DNA sequence: AAGAACTCTGTAG
DNA sequence: AAGAACTCTGTAG
DNA sequence: CATGCTACAGAGTTCTT
DNA sequence: CATGCTACAGAGTTCTT
């Protein structure tokens, strides 16, 4: 808070505010204030002000009550909760304004501090449309005449603003979908430079001066509308279904007519606002927080592990993880943080009984966790160090297989690819639990018995159940059963209605009067557990104390309880026909929960009912990628082998070619052409580098003949070209066996399938038996 | 801080305490600690306790007084700094320990909390030492009854292990020259793998277990000695002219006897311990703060520069502080931190009038900071971008010259040249302060006439003084001028007595009488000029208030003052010969002291008493940097040319020899030797990479047949042929103009130098002209 | 009038 | 017997 | 160099009435 | 994602004492 001269005085009517998101937008505004010259309307020091919204602030709908409303008046009553935040306690003592007073009069406006708050957000996807949208949205929850007489003002920054050379004016476009129509009616994109500011830091000195010199453009005053009220309900409010409805729609862009007349005259409607920001955040939030089904992980986690593969490929020797970060972040465009990306590298990396990861896709070294804090005891990411599994992840995530996916473009570079569909799926063999925006989701790990069961049934035809188990495809029989793993478990699951439900086990000695608990259930990390039993009231009149004596690996936790008490628990507790006694004593028995909300490869939340969807859904993916995989690896390999083939004949042919004797490169190439040689560009043949077989195809129809030019000399020895005949050779079986795998029975690549499925469960074993660490 | 379980109570003399340097100490103690079970040593939280020293902490001896001892006692007064110090007072009120007691006998050592403390710090060669040295100091200074009977000890991890396959026993050596005096003994380092341990964090939990089963063991206990006081009162506290003396001799390591003694029974004397470690980190910091007077800049700054030299060199392209900090961390081996790192490279960056770094190898895009708050107000590197200054550097520090310098080895593995010695001095040029521990540096800036007179009178022989400046270097004559610089400065300078002073300039206008001041003092920042001059108790009765409306790269600052004071100020402030009445009253003046404390390319501290000495000590090395490049160029060059001879008759004469009738590499090697050709490895010729004459000439009288072989074959058309037959010429010109530029009068290299000292002051006028932002 | 406190600057923790 | 109350994860400001 | 309030959703104890 | 006490020397400007 950097207080204006004349704030809360008598000109403080005409003052403004400032409100930034972040301490980038701090300093840009800092910037601009210390300016000073040569700014007539632009505002200095005085009628200013300053206030940071610490990042994301809350919104106060889903925690006012609105009760006793029956006298006759709607009171709210403010949350214990929303009283005691600091920012917007900050911002209350900052404008100077009342809740219970309603700004419907000049007067009631007077009494504020500021004359019109004008927030200054960033222009990244969140942020505007995130933080103005719970911004604005308390303020209409609390105070719409303000919004309605117009004292909330946006100070709506560029995007993307592309220099014309000899031109110093910007085009200042300010959403993406703009850029994108201004560059399709642009004929090309040269005499032009294109600056993204995902950020108000990257704007430069001058830059900044240039858009501040004219500050008293570039600010919006936000109206209210009639039907602002129900949007704001629906996107912020208690009732989550009623925004599921309008969170699978899609965002509707905004009409040439509505911009014109944003532009024209600053007035933004709120409904305009949430119907586009606030609805891109938050379908961008379910998409950066809701697994793939068909990766089981994360867009940040896919970004992380992409970023893996890159990095450990040419040598998988140590790296820190906050080194590792800042590599991911730089060469995958991760714009979004450090922290969150070093945490979820963390998490992508722990492994214990009862972690989330039960097939970690890193080696870790350092103290990550065990399942006492539930991975929250990990050091400092500086000194922890992670390495890539690799004999797990090269049989799990194949990179021929990660050649031919689809990939995520960002700003005309590539990124992570839009998805990693593995040859099992790791929406079943993964756990875990989080929110989003409109859906929850959660999993629980299936055995890997039963779903190895399932996908051989399904791919080998040698499995008596393949026809029982492809009828139970076209009509949804799920013959075969699927179980939780055991795994990390020695409790028992048990099956009562339509949910399963985890044990502890226990050992009674009644003439010692010792509960001896050894296994608990598979998620509660054993010392929240004590001290939510220590905070159970009717147990403490029932048990003396509690000692934990639990290493890792390994759980024993004894509980003194009172002589007399010993058989009270009988009575008062309960011993039903699927839990015991002891089992309600303790709280040994956990019932286990399945949301099954996916977002689609398109976009799209998808909403499934038991695990065998997944499956289902899941199994025709890898189905069209092997067979996609397949051809492109026949026409790859009938490539290779022509050049090659071409290499062997002028090999033998220019020793009575003598091309010594010539100039330049054109006569050798024409040379060459009507010498009826192939010309076909080796440097997409040696290495494709995901090129589809259209695109394969058109530029293997032309091509150079530079593989006669840029081999080296060294081969001219025999044995070199009698190395190359055997290489011929294996090429060519190698083609035969590619078409043989083409036109078998099931489906191409069905055997393919196999050997994977084979050295997946190999791989698996060998870190299971020596606690994912390998070596 | 957490208590110990039965401690400060009955058993609390049996208790020890744990002191850890920082977290990275405390994570490996909470693993350690508790381990879970099978603990005969390492308690389980038993009788330890935990406190962290939070880094570096005060040292007692330069905040006592030791005032009123004259009544027949010493009696020492604690300072109020160190009173209200956090860490210090936080491990007094843990130990529960008193300063007027003194620990004579045994029940005073009862009522303390612990029993012991230990000390538990990395082996690094700051925190022993440093960390340990001013503990002990303060332990020594209040209470050496504590370290006289044993109550201080400390737990001494290794710092390098070497493990050796298929047993399981570390040779757990604790010094570099223990482990190279092993590596030396040893016959080879095969069947072995060596492991450095830089900070207690990167134990693996394994390695943790195994020293904690043995907790017992590596505990060292502090003793007292005689001697020990002096050398207390040496290295900590008194003067720096105590200590100057004897960090100018260097470490003495420890005889064989003595480590012995340590490592048979442990009773490491407080002595040893002060003039091995803590006089080595004395050494360190000495290297590590004072810059060498070759570069000008110090070892971390050089470490940055190396670092930016590898990173743009593919592409000059933005990259973000804190991924080129993690660059240079990363490839230079930098294991200390990482925003110091970020801090110094946003110093090294800065650009303003007044600033550190009048020529930065750094072009900034960003907020780095103004001179009004000298460079305090720069944002934070998260947005903030740095490139290199392409053109300033590659004509300051040439790639040529970077070739032939020494190189800092870190771990068998290269690192940052030991000094970057420019075409001209940056310790003239560049100007700043620095303590550190034991000498202070300051430097002021020489302009760039008459430093570029010197150097050319050195070099060129037709400048009419060249003889006269020679006699000048033989007699220290310093006949020419070496005057302050003028950039950036609209004052101007003085000469009186041995100092110069900078005045700032001031107009004067009675009838309105508003004292405006358009410059300072050299190196003023805006605001603190305010602030100080806002303290002056005495002036404040004469002034009635200061406003400033100086914007960026200029200043103007106009004070109302009493319009009867106008007058008296010409009284009480007086006006000197040196100094004006409103020169005196505004503090206009400053006095340019000079430090010329730098560090030898040994490792030494050398102090010289003017510029001229740093000139005329630079000078030489440039010389023979000169003289051996252009030996490196000639040999380099000559084997160039005999290689490109060889290949050119080559191509001429296979066409006849037909080797592509023959089998393998040795036959065909055998062929082209029995025909007379010479083996040279070409991969040493086209890119010798930094190889001395002796070990170049050694490398190429063997080689290899390789360039026959690894040719391409497209280079087999004439005009080819002809291409490489004109760069043979070339390359002989370029021969013959080496050998006359070796043999010309003054030295060779003569008019080299004169063409970068041109291009130098080019690119020097092209930045000021640009303000350092050539785009 | 002499002497104890109090900041500064880079490189560390 | 209903409701307010507080955690619990993985990505983000 | 560890850390700190928040969103989002859904259930499960727990306190509290 | 800003920030907080420290070392080290030396030369100052206020502070009393
Ligand atoms: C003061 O205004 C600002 C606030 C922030 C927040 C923030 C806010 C906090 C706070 C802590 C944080 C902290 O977040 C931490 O990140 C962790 C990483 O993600 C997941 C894994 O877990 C997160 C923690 O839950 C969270 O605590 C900052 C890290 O980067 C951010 O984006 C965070 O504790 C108090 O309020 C950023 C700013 O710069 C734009 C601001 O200007
Ligand atoms: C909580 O974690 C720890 C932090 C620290 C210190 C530290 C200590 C501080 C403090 C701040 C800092 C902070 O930097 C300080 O500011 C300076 C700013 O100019 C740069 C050039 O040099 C920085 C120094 O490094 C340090 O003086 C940390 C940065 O890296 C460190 O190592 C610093 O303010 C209060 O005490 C030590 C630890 O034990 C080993 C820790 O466990
Ligand atoms: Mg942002
Ligand atoms: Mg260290």
């Amino acid at each position: 808070y950097t207080r204006a001269r004349n704030a809360g005085g008598k000109r403080a009517q005409d003052c403004m505010l400032l409100a930034a998101e972040g301490d980038s937008a701090l300093s840009l505004l800092r910037t601009g204030l210390t300016l000073g010259k040569s700014n007539p309307s632009g505002p200095s020091f005085d009628f200013c002000g300053m206030i940071s919204l610490g990042g994301v602030i809350m919104n106060a709908c889903k925690k006012v009550t609105n009760i006793t409303t029956d006298s006759g008046e709607t009171i709210m009553v403010r949350n214990e909760q929303l009283t005691n935040n600091k920012v917007l306690q900050g911002i209350v003592q900052v404008l100077g304004l009342d809740f219970n007073c309603h700004y419907k009069t000049q007067e009631e406006r007077a009494k504020l501090r500021y004359g019109c708050i004008v927030a200054c957000v960033d222009q990244d996807l969140d942020g505007c449309g995130k933080i103005l949208g719970l911004l604005l949205a308390y303020f209409h929850l609390f105070w719409p005449q303000l919004i309605i007489h117009g004292f909330v003002k946006r100070l709506l920054t560029p995007l993307i603003r592309v220099y014309e050379k000899g031109k110093t004016m910007p085009v200042e476009f300010y959403y993406e979908q703009e850029f994108d129509a201004w560059a399709k009616k642009q004929t090309s994109l040269v005499n032009h430079t294109v600056k993204y500011y995902k950020g108000l830091a990257a704007h430069d000195t001058h830059e900044v001066k240039s858009m501040f010199k004219h500050f008293d453009n570039m600010v919006y005053t936000f109206t209210l509308d009639d039907s602002a009220k129900e949007l704001f309900h629906i996107y912020f409010g208690g009732e989550s279904e009623l925004r599921k409805r309008e969170l699978c729609t899609g965002v509707v862009p905004l009409t040439e007519t509505q911009t014109q007349s944003i532009h024209s005259v600053r007035r933004i409607p709120c409904s305009l606002h949430l119907q586009v920001d606030t609805k891109a955040y938050k379908l961008d939030a379910i998409e950066r927080q809701i697994p793939n089904f068909l990766d089981g992980m994360t867009r940040a986690r896919r970004k992380i592990l992409a970023g893996g593969v890159k990095c450990f490929a040419s040598n998988n020797r140590e790296r820190k993880v906050f080194q590792f970060g800042g590599y991911v972040a730089d060469h995958m465009f991760y714009h979004h943080g450090d922290m969150s990306l070093n945490t979820s590298i963390i998490k992508a990396a722990q492994y214990y009984p009862g972690s989330s990861h039960l097939y970690p896709v890193f080696i870790g070294i350092g103290s990550f966790g065990s399942r006492h804090l539930g991975g929250k005891d990990a050091g400092s990411p500086r000194y922890i160090s992670v390495q890539l599994a690799s004999e797990f992840i090269k049989t799990m995530f194949p990179a021929e297989d990660s050649w031919l996916l689809p990939y995520v473009f960002e700003d005309g570079q590539r990124a992570e690819p839009e998805y990693y569909v593995p040859v099992l799926p790791l929406a079943i063999m993964e756990y875990g639990a989080n929110p989003s925006e409109g859906w929850k989701y959660t999993t629980w790990a299936r055995q890997l018995e039963d779903i190895l069961a399932l996908v051989r049934a399904y791919v080998d035809k040698d499995n008596p159940k393949h026809e029982l188990l492809h009828y139970a495809i076209k009509h949804k029989i799920t013959i075969l059963p699927l179980r939780p793993s055991n795994y990390n478990f020695k409790g028992h699951l048990k099956r009562f209605g339509q949910y399963y439900y985890s044990y502890g086990t226990y050992d009674i000695s009644e003439q010692r009067n010792i509960i001896t608990i050894t296994e608990l259930p598979l998620r509660v990390p054993t010392v929240a557990y004590i001290e939510s039993i220590k905070k159970s009231s009717n147990r403490m009149t029932f048990i003396e104390e509690i000692i934990d004596y639990s290493s890792s690996e390994t759980i024993e936790i004894l509980v003194k309880l009172k002589p007399n008490s010993l058989n009270r628990i009988v009575e008062e507790f309960k011993e039903t026909e699927e839990q015991d006694s002891i089992e309600n004593f303790l709280r040994l028995r956990n019932c286990l929960h399945s949301h099954l909300n996916f977002v689609k490869p398109k976009g799209g939340i998808i909403e499934f009912n038991s695990y065998y969807e997944i499956l289902y859904a899941w199994l025709p993916y890898r189905r069209e990628l092997y067979q996609k995989r397949l051809m492109r690896e026949h026409a790859v390999l009938k490539l290779r082998i022509i050049m090659e083939t071409a290499i062997v004949r002028y090999i033998n042919e220019s020793a009575e070619l003598n091309l010594s004797h010539y100039e330049d490169e054109k006569e050798a190439s024409r040379i060459l052409s009507e010498h009826g040689f192939p010309p076909l560009n080796h440097t997409l043949i040696i290495s494709p580098e995901f090129a589809s077989i259209e695109e394969l195809n058109q530029k293997a129809l032309q091509g150079c003949y530079t593989y006669i030019l840029s081999l080296q000399a060294r081969e001219l020895l025999i044995a070199a070209k009698t190395r190359r005949v055997e290489k011929i050779k294996k090429m060519q079986a190698r083609l035969d066996k590619v078409e043989q795998l083409l036109q078998e029975s099931p489906f191409p690549g069905a055997s393919v399938w196999l050997e994977e499925i084979d050295a997946v469960e190999k791989a698996i074993i060998k870190g299971r038996n020596t606690q994912w660490k390998f070596h």
